[PDB]
């Protein structure tokens, strides 16, 4: 039965439509709020049969962090409360696609994203993560696949074997905001190679990163600035890579000057 007073923190509140995705610690539904109409994730995590009091503590801190949050690049991050035995987590319904997809598209059909294109993407996933970093909030799971985009465009950076392994992650060191910048980096790098940079074990990859082997974009498709600001992002020390801010200065020249 419907409980106005408690806005989107009770599943009263919602009607399940669909299960859409099944998360190796979670079960993910298509909801709508009986309240006001509106489409949500909705994510029911066993948190009681999977964590321990610590571990609830640092996810619940962490999560009420992430509410706060609040941008048009962001998945928004409604409520999350107690139920049943259960977290859940109601989200922004991000439901058309995302970069990983767009990615598969243009390999299907022989093509390079045009630079133009790129940056028209990359921009909004820049303007995403100062958002955070401007609210001290680290995301720590920068990756196409976890990166939607709505059916007209726009990019939703989604919910915190990695995808991308940064040195310091690899080696167990703290993850960090230049973590973050590294992510970054190897995604603008796979927008315009179709591939990790990296693309195969943690030896062989942290041997890799230490040598910068990996192939170089092509000079002819992608410019100067494209190229370096790869090269800086995805640089093995940390204190070499730039901020958030920086890297974001950049896409929005690019993007101005390539539109
Ligand atoms: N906000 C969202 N909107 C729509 N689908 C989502 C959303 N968040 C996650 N999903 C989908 O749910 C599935 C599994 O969720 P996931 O993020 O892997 O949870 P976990 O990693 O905790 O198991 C993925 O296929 C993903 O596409
Ligand atoms: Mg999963
Ligand atoms: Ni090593």
């Amino acid at each position: 039965a419907l409980r106005p007073d408690m806005g989107y923190n009770t599943l009263a509140n919602f009607r399940i439509e669909k299960k859409i995705g099944r998360g190796q610690f979670s079960e993910v539904y298509r909801a709508a709020c009986l309240l006001d109409g509106v489409p949500v994730a909705l994510k029911k995590v066993q948190i009681f049969d999977l964590m321990d009091a610590k571990a609830r503590a640092d996810c619940i801190k962490e999560i009420d962090l992430l509410k706060q949050l609040n941008h048009p690049n962001v998945i928004k991050y409604y409520a999350s409360f107690i139920e049943d035995n259960e977290l859940n987590i109601v989200l922004e319904l991000a439901d058309a696609g995302d970069l990983s997809r767009m990615i598969k598209h243009f390999k299907k059909q022989k093509r390079l994203i045009p630079e133009r294109t790129v940056w028209k993407y990359f921009v909004q996933l820049c303007s995403a993560l100062e958002h955070m970093h401007s609210r001290r909030v680290m995301h720590r799971d920068i990756k196409p696949a976890n990166v939607f985009i709505t059916a007209t465009g726009v990019v939703k950076l989604g919910d915190l074997t990695p995808y991308y392994m940064s040195p310091e992650r690899i080696h167990e060191n703290g993850y960090n905001f230049k973590s973050d910048i590294w992510s970054l980096g190897c995604l603008l790098y796979e927008m315009a190679a179709l591939q990790s940079p990296f693309y195969m074990n943690l030896y062989s990859l942290c041997k890799k990163i230490e040598q910068c082997d990996y192939p170089p974009l092509p000079s002819d498709h992608y410019s100067e600035e494209l190229r370096q600001l790869v090269n800086m992002c995805i640089n093995p020390d940390p204190e070499k890579r730039p901020d958030v801010t920086y890297v974001y200065d950049v896409a929005k020249r690019m993007h101005a000057c390539t539109a």
